[PDB]
């Protein structure tokens, strides 16, 4: 039994690792085929499983008869293993049926790597310790969801079943959208009426029947996929009146606010993580080793210049005369001429790659073929005169030069292969436009930029391992997919692309999912195959996990590595640059050393050059909280007539009443009608405008008597030119239109006339200037992306309107459309796709339209199915095209916009303090001290009287067990509240009628008793009791209008039942660390609400330029412009806005209007939208993006002390146990408490401050005695004011002890720090 000793050696450790990676390739072999079908492999695979089972058996027993047992369990890794060994012989000897459950193991198989190679265990508990703080967020978000589901459960609960069926006879619904009998609802057109039952919009899948329904839609619509779908149905349904209110709300509670708690827990994880004491080795270690290659540099130039000094001296007084050659050649390559003509080359090659499109002259072809071979000539002939004349050790230490070398070899393959067999192209040669890279070295942004890729190339490794554990994570998923679904996805009509039939298919499927692209149909599909609404309905679960550990680990591991990297290169380059500036400092200083014969002035001359740079020193939260957090981790370890037109602007009350008309021209300009250009209204809205424009110029001109002024200048112009050719007919209609739409910039005058919108608006141009470097090389990758993609795809992308024909030339004439059973005759027509890349304007389009994630399978299925330059589609012609777009994918919308947020997370700036000189001590001790500054020890409120009668209520009331069974009872309410289903029997209704009954009847009971126990005026104190009762107040109102029967139509009432869902509030008070945490992000989302005012501004300004411009868009389904989605009014442009920021089918909205939509019937132009929607629509994309980011880090960094808490000397909190303990002990002030209350309370006190054991009791002695004492006064004496900031001044920075002399100074410092405290400390300082 000595196995451990001879069976356990490195050899045979992969020999296991070779039967797992074949055991992988088998089953991703592995094909599915419907109702039993098998194809010959499948048979020929399945006869290599027992070997596997033997093997893996094998191994097992070993390590058993090496560990033993319950310690070879022991290990979860070994659990695994154990469980899969097992449930593969169970399948082996398992004759029944029923080994679905145990054959859907087998996919785990592929997880036994992660076992077999340590690295990746670590890899992965590294990435799987950042997520326990994120528990928690996720048990809130499930809150939100319920809480939404019950609403939901409690408005639309069977608003979906009813239908435009046309005269019931076979029962078959004309259109797929729900009805309501006349009301504000839908109507039917036609000879259709809306008959009860019919499944639902999405196979009737989407519904609010029960509380599962319920919650299963609130879970997709805080994905924000096809969300607006179920909003239009609800407005189809039941009108279009109230549906936004629930919509709304539950898009940015469930998204927005969710995510950026995500995203500041996991900054906050970061920033802690990254202090500890490896890391910081770590980077310490990368940190000398790159200031050593500095210094290594200049003294090999330094001994290049001797050789070249030492080889001139030789020679003034063969083999020889070819080395100054070579001298000469090394000092070519390496001037400025060289690298500027090398340059140009370079942009010369990038501007004849870019001009490549679709039906380009065949000259230009044959120029470009010829100019192909011109630039690799030069290329190759560029690198091996540099080669030479640097060396081949010395010309491979430069990282880009590798790069470059890799590029050339590249091309030349791609050159050779191009011309055995001409058909694609790789794309090699566009690679070399990275070369343009080299424009950041004539910057100052050269080290910062440098730095980041020194240290994404330290941590290669990791990096690798990371993408490794999630391409693993995706197979076993895919795996998962293809047991769950494979080949049950071949419907009665076409079978899907997106299905798990084989395993690219599957792979492919996992990928989109974890996108978050149309997720939800894959999931309507997998519901169908499974047997649908009736039964099949938990094969859901599946997309659920694939969607939430598929959405926030893709954040866990790009961010992480962003963030990691980011931080590295700046913590590199402020190091670098403070070394620099100090051995400058002492170098100068040394100068005048030497200098003895003579007064020095060098030490003048560092006098003046150390303070002008010193204004540069900008210390961002980020960095502030890294020094304190390195600090405190050290500290751990250690211890173990000019004048008649200038007085009307300097008046107190001008600026007032030009704000309030501008306030005015945008109300004015918001209720303005587009359809109807000839209306009443329209009219007052010109005579308006007519005053508007006059006040405005008058104000105007006499400014310029005595930027933002230029466009007011611009504003006042147009306004005028506009009013001069309004007075005659219609010139130039198209320039009146420009004029009109011009005067949308009145809103942002506001700007400068609110100091603090314009400070928050040069906060974000700040903010947006701090990653203009990120954002120029993203433009490059981008571009070079473009390029190649259309490298790829020009000309592909035709299609016939019938699948049948393939040329241009055989799509025409006419042809038979076999839809909805009718046989049509249908034009042929030869169109192209609506997203192509035919050049490179267009590429980039499709590019950023995949970037957002809408409408990316489309494109990726066009791509897929390309044939050739003219000829049309052939579905899976060129699968492997898809790798194209996952590196797209992976390069993008994963790492390049993470390190966006990264780079504005980490150069943050502070903006309530604005200087860096306040006390220089106290960052939280401050608010620490302030905390008991303004939080006064308040009271319970004990009763005086205690006589017969208060007592015993206030007794019953504030007992513990009253307590318990409130919350018991609020508990319970919740689970009636839920139970709730649609089609219930009258006696179900019945019951839950009356347990609602005895419910509000026990809520008001308990009111009651608690006013009759505290009194009118006590209980309304608190904002909870107050809360209560109007909860049940409206649960009152609710139950007398329901016994009473409703008002038909005379007052709809039937909003106060959420009154009674409110309940669920009243149990968040429990919790812990999730009322802190809420409370903590709503204060400091309510201390910033310019930010929200400038996106107020931002869709106002947005709204209204749609409204102008394609406003008249005729109403048309099957479109994007239709009665749900359209641009006519203010609340539609809005709701249109908001559904493109979540972003649903922007694109498609893009489309819709472009310049030839046909025009509405009641408007003037016969043809109108514009091909403006492009840049509007981008535009608008980034804005919004831009500003919400911005939103986010700023109330991520507001809160980033709370964030990076490290939990084991926190102030901010225990104070709040103190004053809860105070409280108890305390019925009021009084002014003086007594003595032996303090020694009970400090042993009530939380252990976390002021005693951890038995011994440290003596070190409170120790606080308590050897000083000053309050017992000079009378006895009879609070000393609350002199124990806690006693011991808040002693657990950390503490001065007193050492000295213990120097009290007065302590106190001097103090009173100088509360300077303006209105002397309420002096008193507590005692
Ligand atoms: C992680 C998820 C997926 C990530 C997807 C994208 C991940 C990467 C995405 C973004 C990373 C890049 C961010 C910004 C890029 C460049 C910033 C500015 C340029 C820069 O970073 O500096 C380069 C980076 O070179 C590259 O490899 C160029 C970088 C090209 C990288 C493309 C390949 C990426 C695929 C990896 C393949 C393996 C590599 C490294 O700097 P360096 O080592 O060359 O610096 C030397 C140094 O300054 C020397 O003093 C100087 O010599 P002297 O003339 O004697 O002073 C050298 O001059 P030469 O340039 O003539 O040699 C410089 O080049
Ligand atoms: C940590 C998680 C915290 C979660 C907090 C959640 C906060 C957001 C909650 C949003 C709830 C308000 C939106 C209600 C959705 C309205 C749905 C609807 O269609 O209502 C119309 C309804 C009658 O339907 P109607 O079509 O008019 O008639 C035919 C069919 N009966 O009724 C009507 O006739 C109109 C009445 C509905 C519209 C007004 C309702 C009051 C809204 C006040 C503002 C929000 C109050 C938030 C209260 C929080 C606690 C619930
Ligand atoms: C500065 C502007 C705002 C800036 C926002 C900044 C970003 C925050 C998030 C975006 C908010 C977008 C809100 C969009 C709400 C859309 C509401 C809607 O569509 O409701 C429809 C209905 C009126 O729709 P409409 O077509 O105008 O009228 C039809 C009958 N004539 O609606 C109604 O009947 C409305 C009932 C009264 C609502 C008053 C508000
Ligand atoms: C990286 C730097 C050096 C590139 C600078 C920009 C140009 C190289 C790009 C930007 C605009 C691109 C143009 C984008 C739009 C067009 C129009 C296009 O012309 C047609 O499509 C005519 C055929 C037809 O539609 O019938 C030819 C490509 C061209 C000029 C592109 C050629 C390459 C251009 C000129
Ligand atoms: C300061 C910002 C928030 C813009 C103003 C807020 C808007 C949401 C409010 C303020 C004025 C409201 C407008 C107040 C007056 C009207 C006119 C109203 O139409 C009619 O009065 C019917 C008469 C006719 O049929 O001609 C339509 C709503 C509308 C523009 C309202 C739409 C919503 C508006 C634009
Ligand atoms: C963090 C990253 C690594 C996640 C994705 C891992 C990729 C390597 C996966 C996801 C997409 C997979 C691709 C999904 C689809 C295809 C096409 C397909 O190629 C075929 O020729 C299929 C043959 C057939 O038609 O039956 C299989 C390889 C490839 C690119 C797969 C290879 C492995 C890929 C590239
Ligand atoms: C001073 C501004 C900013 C506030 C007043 C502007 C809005 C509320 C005013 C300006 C002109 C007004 C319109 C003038 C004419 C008509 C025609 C008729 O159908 C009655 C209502 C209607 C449609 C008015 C509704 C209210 C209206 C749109
Ligand atoms: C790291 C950054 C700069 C990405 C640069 C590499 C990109 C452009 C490379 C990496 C892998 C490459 C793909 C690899 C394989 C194929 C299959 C071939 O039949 C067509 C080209 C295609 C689809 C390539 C296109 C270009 C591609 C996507
Ligand atoms: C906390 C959980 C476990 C118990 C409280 C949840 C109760 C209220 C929920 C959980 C699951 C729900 C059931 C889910 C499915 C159906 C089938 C439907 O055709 C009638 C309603 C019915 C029977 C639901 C009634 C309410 C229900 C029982
Ligand atoms: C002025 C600001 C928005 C700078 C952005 C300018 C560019 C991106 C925008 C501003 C106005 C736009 C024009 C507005 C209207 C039309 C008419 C249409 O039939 C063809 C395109 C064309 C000619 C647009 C092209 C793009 C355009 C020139
Ligand atoms: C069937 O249609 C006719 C007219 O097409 C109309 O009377 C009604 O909708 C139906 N007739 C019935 C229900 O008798
Ligand atoms: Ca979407």
């Amino acid at each position: 039994k000595y196995a451990k000793r001879i069976t356990e050696w490195p050899p045979f450790e992969y020999m296991i690792l070779a039967t797992i990676i074949a055991n992988c390739i088998v089953l991703a072999l592995e094909q599915h085929l419907p109702d039993g079908d098998k194809t010959p492999m499948s048979e020929r695979l399945d006869d290599t499983e027992p070997y596997f089972i033997g093997i893996f058996c094998f191994e097992a027993g070993i390590k058993i008869i090496a560990l033993g047992f319950v310690s070879y369990l022991r290990n979860g890794w070994n659990v695994m293993d154990f469980v899969v060994v097992l449930t593969g012989i169970l399948a082996t000897a398992g004759t029944d049926f029923d080994l679905r459950t145990l054959r859907a193991v087998r996919v785990l198989r592929p997880l036994k790597l992660v076992s077999g190679i340590p690295s990746l265990q670590v890899v992965l508990k590294s990435i799987m310790k950042a997520m326990v703080p994120l528990l928690q967020i996720g048990l809130l978000l499930f809150f939100a969801i319920l809480m939404f589901a019950i609403i939901g459960l409690e408005f639309y609960m069977g608003k979906f079943h009813k239908a435009c069926f046309p005269n019931s006879t076979d029962a078959e619904p004309v259109g797929d959208f729900p009805c309501g009998k006349e009301a504000p609802a839908r109507l039917c057109e036609g000879d259709t009426e809306c008959r009860e039952y019919w499944p639902g919009p999405n196979f009737g899948i989407t519904n609010f029947d029960n509380i599962l329904f319920a919650i299963l839609t609130v879970f997709q619509c805080i994905t924000m996929e096809g969300w607006t779908d179920i909003l239009y149905n609800t407005n189809d349904a039941a009108g279009n009146t109230w549906n936004w209110l629930y919509f709304i709300p539950l898009i940015i509670i469930g998204s927005f606010f969710m995510l950026n708690l995500v995203l500041g827990v996991l900054s906050g994880e970061f920033a802690k993580e990254r202090e500890r004491v490896e890391n910081r080795r770590a980077f310490l270690k990368l940190r000398r080793q790159q200031q050593i290659e500095r210094e290594l540099n200049g003294y090999l130039e330094w001994i290049f210049k001797a050789e070249e000094v030492m080889l001139a001296e030789e020679d003034r007084n063969f083999r020889r005369k070819e080395k100054m050659f070579r001298f000469f050649i090394r000092r070519m390559v390496k001037a400025q001429s060289f690298y500027w003509v090398v340059l140009c080359v370079v942009a010369l090659n990038t501007l004849c790659v870019a001009m490549v499109h679709y039906n380009q002259p065949r000259r230009l072809t044959t120029t470009l073929y010829f100019a192909e071979f011109v630039f690799l000539g030069l290329f190759l002939t560029e690198m091996s005169l540099k080669m030479y004349g640097l060396g081949p050790r010395s010309y491979f230490r430069s990282s880009f030069n590798c790069f470059d070398f890799g590029v050339i070899v590249g091309s030349v393959f791609e050159v050779v292969w191009a011309a055995i067999k001409p058909g694609s192209s790789f794309g090699i040669s566009v690679l070399r436009a990275l070369r343009l890279l080299r424009i950041f070295k004539v910057t100052k942004y050269w080290s910062s930029l440098r730095n980041l890729v020194v240290s994404l190339l330290n941590s290669m490794k990791s990096i690798i391992s990371l993408l490794f554990l999630l391409f693993l994570f995706i197979v076993v998923f895919a795996l998962l997919g293809m047991q769950l679904f494979g080949g049950q996805f071949n419907f009665q009509d076409e079978t899907p692309t997106t299905n798990f039939d084989t395993f690219p298919a599957a792979i492919l499927t996992v990928f989109q999912i974890l996108t978050g692209e149309d997720w939800n149909a894959v999931m309507y599909h997998g519901i169908e195959s499974q047997g649908g609404v009736s039964k099949g309905m938990f094969s859901s679960f599946y997309f659920i996990v694939l969607t939430l550990f598929g959405n926030y680990t893709l954040l866990n591991v790009f961010l992480a590595i962003a963030v990691d990297n980011l931080a590295n290169a700046q913590e590199l380059t402020k190091d670098e640059e403070e070394m620099e500036e100090a051995a400058n400092q002492k170098l100068a200083l040394q100068k005048a050393k030497e200098v003895a014969e003579v007064s020095p002035m060098s030490a003048a001359n560092i006098s003046i050059a150390a303070r002008q740079q010193n204004s540069a020193k900008a210390r961002s939260v980020w960095e502030q909280r890294a020094s304190q957090l390195r600090l405190q981790n050290l500290r751990a370890s250690c211890e173990a007539l000019r004048r008649f037109c200038h007085y009307i602007v300097t008046m107190r009350y001008f600026e007032v009443v030009i704000l309030v008309v501008i306030a005015l021209s945008s109300i004015a300009l918001a209720a303005e009608d587009p359809v109807r250009t000839d209306s009443p209204r329209n009219n007052a809205l010109k005579y308006l405008d007519y005053i508007f424009t006059g006040v405005f110029t008058f104000e105007m001109v006499i400014k310029m008597i005595d930027l933002w002024n230029i466009l007011d200048f611009i504003v006042v112009s147009g306004a005028l030119v506009a009013f001069a050719f309004s007075g005659s007919k219609g010139k130039d209609i198209n320039t009146i239109k420009s004029l009109r739409v011009l005067r949308v910039l009145r809103p942002l005058k506001t700007i400068k006339r609110l100091p603090k919108l314009k400070a928050v608006f040069d906060c974000v141009v700040n903010s947006l200037k701090n990653v203009l470097n990120i954002l120029i090389v993203y433009m490059l990758f981008m571009f070079i992306f473009a390029v190649i993609a259309v490298q790829l795809f020009k000309g592909k992308f035709f299609y016939c309107t019938d699948e049948s024909k393939e040329l241009e030339r055989d799509c025409r004439g006419q042809y038979l459309d076999y839809e909805k059973e009718e046989v049509e005759a249908q034009p042929r027509q030869w169109k192209k796709y609506d997203f192509h890349y035919d050049n490179v304007l267009w590429a980039l389009l499709t590019l950023f339209t995949v970037s957002t994630g809408e409408g990316w399978p489309m494109v990726l299925k066009h791509s897929v199915d390309a044939t050739y330059e003219e000829q049309g589609p052939s579905p899976g012609y060129r699968m492997e095209l898809s790798i194209f777009y996952v590196v797209y994918f992976v390069v993008f919308p994963f790492f390049f916009v993470n390190i966006f947020v990264a780079l504005i997370i980490i150069t943050f700036q502070e903006q309530g303090d604005k200087v860096m000189s306040e006390c220089s001590l106290e960052k939280n001790e401050r608010a620490c001290i302030d905390f008991a500054i303004s939080a006064k020890p308040l009271t319970r409120y004990m009763p005086q009287n205690r006589q017969s009668f208060q007592y015993k209520t206030w007794t019953f009331v504030v007992s513990p067990p009253f307590e318990y069974f409130i919350m018991a009872m609020i508990a319970l309410n919740t689970v009636v509240l839920m139970m709730k289903f649609y089609d219930a029997p009258y006696e179900y209704e019945l019951m839950l009628k009356c347990l609602n009954i005895v419910f509000t009847s026990m809520f008001s009971m308990e009111c009651v008793l608690k006013i009759i126990a505290f009194g009118v005026l006590n209980y309304f104190r608190d904002a909870w009791n107050v809360f209560d009762f109007v909860t049940v107040l409206g649960s009152i109102t609710d139950i007398l209008v329901t016994e009473i029967a409703e008002t038909n139509n005379f007052i709809n009432l039937s909003f106060l039942r959420l009154f009674r869902a409110a309940r669920l509030i009243k149990l968040l008070r429990q919790g812990y660390t999730i009322r802190i945490l809420l409370w903590t992000f709503v204060q400091s989302f309510k201390a910033l609400p310019y930010v929200c005012l400038l996106i107020a501004m931002l869709f106002f300004i947005y709204a209204i330029i749609g409204m102008q411009v394609f406003g008249n868009i005729a109403l048309d389904d099957d479109t994007s412009i239709n009665r749900h989605n359209n641009f006519r009014t203010f609340l539609q442009a809005l709701m249109l806005l908001f559904r493109s920021a979540t972003g649903e089918a922007w694109h498609e909205i893009m489309l819709s209007c472009l310049s030839n939509q046909a025009c509405d019937e009641q408007a003037n132009a016969t043809e109108c939208g514009s091909d403006f929607a492009y840049f509007y629509f981008v535009s608008f994309i980034f804005l919004c993006s831009f500003l919400m980011l911005n939103l986010f880090v700023a109330v991520i960094m507001d809160n980033f002390e709370y964030l990076t808490r490290d939990s084991s000397i926190l102030g901010p909190h225990h104070l709040d146990e103190f004053i809860r303990v105070w409280a108890e002990y305390d019925p009021a002030a009084c002014g003086r408490i007594s003595y032996n209350d303090m020694f009970e309370m400090l042993k009530h006190m939380s252990p976390p401050l002021g005693l951890g054991k038995k011994c440290p009791a003596r070190v409170a002695y120790k606080r308590l005695v050897r000083m000053n004492m309050p017992i000079s006064n009378e006895d009879m004496t609070v000393h609350f004011t002199s124990t806690l900031m006693a011991l808040i001044r002693t657990a950390l920075e503490i001065k007193l002890a050492p000295a213990g002399t120097k009290q007065h100074q302590c106190d001097a410092e103090l009173r100088k720090e509360i300077s303006v405290v209105w002397a309420n400390l002096p008193q507590k300082t005692l």
